[PDB]
RNA sequence: AUGGG
RNA sequence: CCCG
């Protein structure tokens, strides 16, 4: 987005601090080119002259301005993905009562009891569980207020800037290149949930290629039914999007709001004001504050959301954009936030629809490397979404999330002090897809020191989640 | 933060 | 814990 004025208060918020992450046992043998994000303004790891504060808010570089064509162009692929859409999924959108919004619904986990719970709240100790009660699903004074300036088109609010502590590849760590999480009121999400908490449930349990959505999926189970549909077509692409969040325009997400939670599609009409809000938005760092237009906040309820109906969306646009005649059935989508997979039996040239990506203020490139750009004829075994590769289980004949080792490897090597056991377990269910040699492979070094689950167990565990008759089977 | 799992 |  655009900064539109760094303003500099006494009233300093802390975020700083050293990483929770320590080395394991593991990194000495895989010895991986990541590590932690720097968080501090002087890591004796951060190339000389380097200032975190800068790197750190370099992604807002603009806020990209779409001509009264562009936009009115933008609107009618808004219009037609919102028509396919709640065609899918139904018009039952009603809110949330602040209960349901509290304790989630089916397919819309409940809110969650001690995370950050955004400001002033943070300013005084206060934790959501000060404000809310998760037991019951009931509000606090101060929240009520709040809601009632909401329901009010009254509530204003900050985010608060926290560097994300999370490992990373060594060039961007040593560029200084950590990433910030924005934390949004605790009141903020509760009425954002409430105004499109139904809507969320309903996309999470729907989740495929008909919405162009995987939120909600799960890849163990779901990889087959992703795997099995882009199969069928001539060409696939990884297209990758460079700081995707930051650089929605105004422009774009204003119109998005409009056109897709209309309250002829039976949204309550402070959803689309109370999404709208995120356009221009105020963020607080340690002592200073930052006016920001355009971009989408990190921890706002619905951003995963949010930024899979603008990838949706953008690629509509994109493609209406060079070709004519073009519909939503032209090709066919998943993404996850800014993580996407496309594929169409015509040849659409990605390469000439970079530009037009342009005009929403979108760099596309491919995710194959950084080759000489994109390419026709790709398949679904040569992609990555999610982190995973689309791999045939030579079994079951299923298609099953693969992990580069390399990555498992960076993950294995870091952990937070007394999470360890319990890493391994979870890291474990992500690795037995890489085959039993590899899985030995990764977890030697906890050998005699931690429980690793046999590679066997979660084999069969795996079998009957991507499919229980085949579990069945294996067995008549 | 978020939201998934 | 892990992914966007
Ligand atoms: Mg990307
Ligand atoms: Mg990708």
């Amino acid at each position: 987005g655009l900064i539109v004025d760094t303003r500099d208060v006494e009233e300093r918020v802390h975020v700083m601090r050293k990483t929770k992450l320590a080395p394991t046992v593991a990194h000495g043998v895989f010895n991986p080119e990541f590590g932690p994000a720097a968080l501090s303004n002087k890591d004796p790891r951060l190339n000389e002259g380097v200032v975190l504060d800068e790197v750190i808010f370099s992604k807002h570089k603009g806020d990209t301005k779409m001509s009264a064509e562009d936009k009115a162009l933008f609107r009618r692929c808004a219009a037609d993905y919102a028509s396919r859409l709640h065609s899918v999924l139904g018009t039952a959108n009603a809110p949330l009562s602040i209960y349901e919004a509290i304790k989630g619904v089916d397919g819309l986990d409940a809110m969650e009891p001690d995370t950050a719970p955004g400001l002033p709240w943070a300013l005084q100790g206060k934790r959501r569980g000060a404000l809310i009660d998760f037991e019951n699903g009931t509000v606090g004074p101060e929240v009520e207020a709040a809601l009632k300036l909401m329901e009010k088109r009254e509530y204003k609010f900050a985010c608060q800037t926290f560097l994300k502590d999370e490992i990373r590849p060594m060039e961007k760590v040593r560029a200084g290149k950590t990433r910030i999480v924005d934390v949004l009121p605790v009141e903020h999400i509760l009425y954002t949930r409430m105004m499109i908490g139904r809507f969320c449930a309903q996309m999470h349990s729907n989740n495929g290629p008909q919405i162009g959505s995987a939120v909600g999926c799960n890849p163990d189970v779901d990889w087959q039914r992703f795997g099995t549909h882009f199969a069928q077509y001539r060409n696939v692409w990884d297209v990758d999007y460079s700081a995707f969040d930051a650089n929605h325009c105004s422009d774009a997400m204003n119109i998005m709001f409009e056109e897709v939670f209309r309250t002829e599609f039976g949204f309550h009409p402070n959803a689309e004001w109370i999404l709208k809000t995120l356009v221009n938005t105020e963020h607080a760092y340690e002592n200073k504050r930052i006016t920001v237009e355009g971009g989408i906040p990190s921890g706002c309820s619905a951003t995963s959301i949010i930024n899979t109906i603008l990838n949706n969306i953008y690629v509509l646009y994109a493609l209406r954009r060079h070709y004519e005649g073009v519909e939503l059935d032209t090709y066919t989508m998943i993404s996850y936030g800014d993580d996407i997979v496309v594929a169409s039996d015509y040849d659409l040239d990605f390469e000439a629809l970079k530009p037009h990506f342009k005009s929403l203020g979108q760099t596309i490139t491919p995710a194959d490397k950084s080759d000489k750009g994109f390419v026709l004829g790709h398949s679904i075994t040569d992609v990555t979404f999610l982190k995973r590769h689309f791999h045939m289980d030579y079994g079951t004949g299923f298609y099953k999330p693969v992990m580069a080792s390399k990555t498992l490897e960076a993950i294995l090597s870091f952990a937070r002090r007394g999470t360890i056991q319990e890493k391994l377990i979870s890291v474990a269910g992500l690795a037995v897809h890489s085959g039993p040699d590899e899985y030995r492979r990764l977890f030697e070094p906890f050998q005699g020191l931690f429980e690793i689950p046999s590679y066997r167990s979660l084999y069969l565990r795996w079998v009957n989640a991507v499919c229980g008759d085949a579990a069945a089977l294996e067995h008549h």
